């Protein structure tokens, strides 16, 4: 796909994308319902992270897959704009949850469908 990290229309072009078209992108990328469980998850992400993007579907990102996320600077930062519905933040993190610890750029942005925000990340 032709869609770069960051674009200030991503949320209408990844609408389109089923799972084989989001795994076409340069960057992660990763759905989540408003209570953090997974619905989509790319391979670029996987690649980044060490999870098998078809095992983590259904997870709960916070509580299970991302404890490390699990703070107010991740996980505070999600809730509060599901509970506004205007989730648009961006910032660095670092994953470090039995892995080597990685440094990434996190982009946070509702979606258009409903109960559903997304997740971008690259490496930094
Ligand atoms: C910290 O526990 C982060 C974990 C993590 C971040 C992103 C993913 O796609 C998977 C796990």
């Amino acid at each position: 796909e032709h869609v770069a990290f960051g674009s200030e229309d991503i949320e209408n072009t990844l609408a389109k994308m089923d799972d084989g078209q989001l795994d076409g992108l340069a960057f992660g990328a990763i759905q989540l319902d408003g209570d953090g469980n997974i619905l989509q998850y790319n391979a670029a992400e996987g690649d980044i992270t060490g999870r098998d993007p078809k095992q983590v579907i259904g997870k709960n990102f916070f509580k299970d897959v991302a404890p490390c996320t699990d703070s107010p600077e991740f996980y505070g930062k999600f809730k509060e704009g599901v509970a506004s519905g205007n989730l648009n933040t961006m910032f660095e993190y670092t994953f470090d949850y039995q892995q080597t610890p990685t440094k990434v750029k996190v982009h946070m942005k509702k979606a258009l469908s409903g109960d559903s925000y997304w997740v971008f990340v690259k490496r930094v």
